[PDB]
């Protein structure tokens, strides 16, 4: 038997970072979790018992925190290329660092329509994520991505038109509920390394917050032929707006909600133009996938 | 051996309902999950096997949905004393109602800085809730609560002051991250039946709003000396403001965020005033309850 | 406004101790989450700012690994009893402590056929739990549990002769699928004090071993009526079987296995006595409860 | 812009099987939770709104059912390859199905000694998967895996000989406890199509048995250097044991448990040798992977 492939470090590593302007008084917090990977010449570990290989992951650990304590935390983008990095360039033996870095909200309260110095809520479960691979020689890859972000329209869907067979019992619809949690991930060109991942710093929130907003007015605006229609849609928009990124990834759930037959009920209409009560179905759900790029 | 006590019923229902408005075209969602358990004369089902007084669970889950197509379903306090009453005045047998409704959100969507008619966002997991109690002859007890509501601020907290022993490590502190997932509920005064809730519809979203507000304005303003004091402020404020709430409940948890010390490591200060990382930690956690009502 | 009630401390306090038998070799685990509410003489804390009447919750998180350290921890009921006792008898304005302990499973693996020393496995998410309540002057009141213990039997389950008006669709049957969660909570006589709890000792463990026979003995061999029928009888029977218990309460989960026609498909056969493939529904789920006492 | 990759289907499907024995009575039942993901020459339901090309995800579901009815679903190594193959043979534009299915476990309850013939219950939360991706023209590849397997030893793990640097504070130990939660897939060598996998079916579930076999036992016996060194002791076995497999992936979380030092309280003692009460650690945990193959 020979190993393969051997990756290992430190998973969820809860960190909080607050920034205090000591002139405005403002404070500013940041909160993620954070894993990191390393790869390298590290397979006598698993088949000699040689520890002398393994940067221990409880060393991991305090790196990251050392790491948040002398570098910025925002964007996470930038974070990432920077812990990666450091392990590639500290230990010799070690050629890739694999991050992955969840980002929490924590959004400044309004208190009486002013912006409060020093409170905030968390408004929505929604995240905001990288994945960052730093590999000695190939340079630093970076997917940003949205995740969580949930939704609903309660018309302006449809979807006929589809395969019929002796499968097939789904009757075709001119208006119905659609509603989902949106991942959207955006993969960018490979950078050289940290200089021109440094380089293009603006472009890292500026790029998350068009995403963002294409997604919500593109599900809003579109009379949606499908969940793949629609999505397609956002994808395109997204990269027409930002050059360095080069593909495009959505996962989408269909979260269905089911009209209910009221009629046994004192002829009760609750179906078709009538539909006002409807049940959410838990499971299953559709899941619809698709990555699009460049010609 | 004899039945004490028994109650039961269809819990997880549920249930979505729109309106339209056909003049402006503008839709509005609900979305609830609702429990409903019964009592009554029914301990021969138990001891006897006589299925003749059981409403059939599945039954209780149609009406539900009958009612909803029926009734408004807000303010979710007047929906749940419509539900729960029907069971007692349907079933001669079935002496009290306990009706529990959970209401998700899902907030209008702003696409170009305009209110989208039929598009949504779920902003946040915090629900707004109701226990409502329908009692044959005892009226209509209602319990109105926020949870799920997340905030943190990153100063202006303290902890002094507390006994010191022999079991006591806990260094006293002028300068604190404070955080906590907030669940409060108001009391409302007995009502006599349908009629009197009806008669005062206006208050619950007026109420629910104000011990919202009430609880975000004294967390963010308050240089607080602990979480019992802040929260009975918030508590105090909430019962001068709504005199027709008998008691306020605060359950709080304390949410810890540690400091990290790096000293260790370069002689790097990260304690005290020069504290920057902290480590969130997700166990345990304080938990500090209170009830509040009039002198 | 006046505090009519408040409690306070740690919650979620995770716990593991060893026992080591330095004559055969045999190591034993224990773990549990613990939580501890303290009641007393403590508004001021909340009214007046003074926190000289707080025990701090990491002073209560303390005490719980020194008591454990000096202390059995098993069964629970005499770990909460002697945790919640010390409370009391240490702090003068202390009057009443609330200790909840979550026992989770950790089973000695068998390898070979034969028990390994020190090497174990979770089987299953069942819980045994505790509550227990000292109260200053009042004595010791202990309530045991069982939970997430989850069972299935796919015939020798029957639901028919329940009422029917124009809100029922259900059909009677006389042969289902039965499947719940057993939450089963069995309520000692008060005790008088510790050394009255430590007199009991040896029940403890038996008692939950024959509230758990007895609930799966029943189960399996029921042809039942009803949910609460079935309930019923293994409440009974506990009540029998130790007289030192006053109560017993069950709430169960009705999880439902719908059929699923399949007629539409070639005229494939799959309802009543033909039914093979089942749709397990994650909600709406039925929630039956009863408290059992002696005449 | 271009579609680079797509594909979309069902997921969370729960499907239940009842198998009934008209001469023994025993009766026998196996619940699963399907996902099925299609691609093929679908690009233009994205592009064009096309939805001629899609076979609706409600479909699918059908599909699921039908299969279920209509053939055995054990091993789930074969009810995969069936339920995949099913889609490229029937859908002349799909090109590739991808069936993931999670197998709960219902085990048979021993009432009184003996093997119940019709009720069971569910020991753990471990789980038997498989994925199986079914290539128009390239066969069928399967992984098997088994997951949530919860582990713990008590001693005879040690961890000493890592490197240390200035980012190190770990101490070396000669006697912690391990524990884990085990995933651990097995990669089949390429099937032909179905013939092929239906000749093999008596090694899935044996394969199945012999990899949690192995798993337990080295844990339990291996004086473990590190988590690398005892897991990869684990996939060489698996591999001497089944020829038709070409790799085995472990993925292991190490949970940590900490001392705790009481010495401020009464010079208690409980570090090192005198180590009895630890606090479970929720987060962070290391995380270890390793993929072993053929030399
Ligand atoms: O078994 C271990 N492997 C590791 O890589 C490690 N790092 N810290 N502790 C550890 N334990
Ligand atoms: O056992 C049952 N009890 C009930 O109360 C019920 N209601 N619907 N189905 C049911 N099954
Ligand atoms: O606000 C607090 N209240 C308390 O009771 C406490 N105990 N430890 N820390 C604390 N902080
Ligand atoms: O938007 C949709 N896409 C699909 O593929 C599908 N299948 N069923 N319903 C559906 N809705
Ligand atoms: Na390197
Ligand atoms: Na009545
Ligand atoms: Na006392
Ligand atoms: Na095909
Ligand atoms: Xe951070
Ligand atoms: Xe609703
Ligand atoms: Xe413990
Ligand atoms: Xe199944």
């Amino acid at each position: 038997s020979a190993v393969k492939a051997a990756r290992y470090g430190k998973d969820n590593v809860r960190v909080y970072k607050v920034h205090k302007d000591e002139k405005t008084g403002v404070q500013t917090v940041y909160e993620m979790t954070v894993c990191v990977l390393l790869e390298g010449e590290i397979e006598t570990s698993y088949t000699k018992a040689d520890n002398s290989v393994i940067v221990a992951t409880d060393s991991i650990k305090n790196t990251i925190y050392i790491t948040a304590k002398q570098n910025p935390v925002t964007p996470p983008e930038l974070f990432g290329s920077i812990l990666g990095t450091h392990f590639i360039e500290k230990y010799n033996h070690i050629h890739a660092a694999h991050v992955n870095i969840v980002c929490h909200r924590w959004t400044r309260m309004d208190i009486d329509g002013k912006p409060h110095p020093h409170s905030f809520i968390r408004d929505s479960e929604e995240k905001r994520n990288v994945q960052v691979d730093v590999v000695e020689g190939k340079g630093i890859d970076i997917k940003s991505s949205l995740s969580g972000l949930t939704v609903l329209k309660s018309t302006n869907s449809q979807f006929w038109g589809f395969l019929r067979d002796e499968y097939t019992t789904l009757k075709e619809t001119w208006d119905r509920i659609l509603s989902t949690d949106v991942d959207a991930t955006w993969q960018w060109k490979n950078f050289s390394g940290l200089q021109e991942v440094r380089s293009h710093v603006p472009k890292f929130d500026a790029t998350w917050a068009t995403a963002r907003e294409v997604t919500l007015k593109t599900f809003a605006e579109d009379n949606s032929a499908s969940v793949q229609a629609t999505m397609y849609k956002m994808a395109e928009q997204i990269l027409a707006r930002q050059q360095l990124i080069e593909t495009v990834e959505y996962s989408l759930p269909n979260k269905h909600y089911f009209e209910i037959d009221l009629s046994w009920h004192k002829g009760l209409q609750n179906t078709g133009k009538n539909a006002e009560v409807f049940a959410p179905q838990s499971d299953p759900n559709g899941l619809i996938k698709c990555t699009v790029g460049r010609s």
